[PDB]
């Protein structure tokens, strides 16, 4: 297991998200679905000139899986996935140019929904989750698990769980006061409100394709 420090301003942002009250937390799901859709675009376009990139799975889609027993909400996609370098670089150690400006915007009264436009949308997960685990598999790399409960660091380790063909699984360990995001009707209303025009199928467990 390898431990990494979040870049200083990313750590500051995560603390701000965790310790300051914001309404409109529901946009976390929009941000994660957008990341899945971006990842699905990437593998789709790559496959146009190299169809073998889909040997690890041809279906391009997103699954939403609430688990009330475990208090988790999982967002799974069959997008391009992340290499180990991708996880380390893109999910915490490299500075984002918009982080400081976003925190200044929040202090001035901006809605938390603006988080994606500032280039730090992933961290919206911490509005509702005490811990986030990201399991990911990219072609020509092994499967990895990234994990953080905030506090300034994350870990990365080779994953020996259920093999994915290709893509990313974001597992949100929800805070005790945010279990509304495990409810069927709640998930449907948020998807309808915020993710209506995503260009890949979205399926809610346990069985239902959302249109
Ligand atoms: N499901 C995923 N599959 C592959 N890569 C991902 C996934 N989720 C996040 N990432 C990576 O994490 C990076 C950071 O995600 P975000 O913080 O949402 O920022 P961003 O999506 O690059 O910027 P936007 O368009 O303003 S939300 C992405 O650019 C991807 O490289
Ligand atoms: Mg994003």
């Amino acid at each position: 297991v390898e431990t990494f420090a979040f870049q200083a301003e990313i750590a500051q942002l995560m603390s701000l998200i965790i310790n300051t009250f914001y309404s409109n937390k529901e946009i976390f799901l929009r941000e994660l679905i957008s990341n899945s859709s971006d990842a699905l675009d990437k593998i789709r376009y790559e496959s146009l000139t190299d169809p073998s990139k889909l040997d690890s799975g041809k279906e391009l889609h997103i699954n939403l899986i609430p688990n009330k027993q475990d208090r988790t909400l999982t967002i799974v996609d069959t997008g391009i996935g992340m290499t180990k370098a991708d996880l380390i670089n893109n999910l915490g150690t490299i500075a984002k140019s918009g982080t400081k400006a976003f925190m200044e915007a929040l202090q001035a009264g901006a809605d938390i929904s603006m988080i994606g436009q500032f280039g730090v949308g992933f961290y919206s997960a911490y509005l509702v989750a005490e811990k986030v685990t990201v399991i990911t598999k990219h072609n020509d790399d092994e499967q990895y698990a990234w994990e953080s409960s905030a506090g300034g660091s994350f870990t990365v380790r080779t994953d020996t769980g259920e093999p994915m063909g290709r893509g990313t699984k974001v597992i949100l360990h929800l805070k005790e006061d945010q279990t509304e995001y495990l409810e069927e009707r709640r998930i449907k209303e948020i998807v309808k409100k915020h993710s209506q025009f995503i260009g890949y199928p979205i399926t809610l467990f346990v069985e239902k394709e959302r249109d």
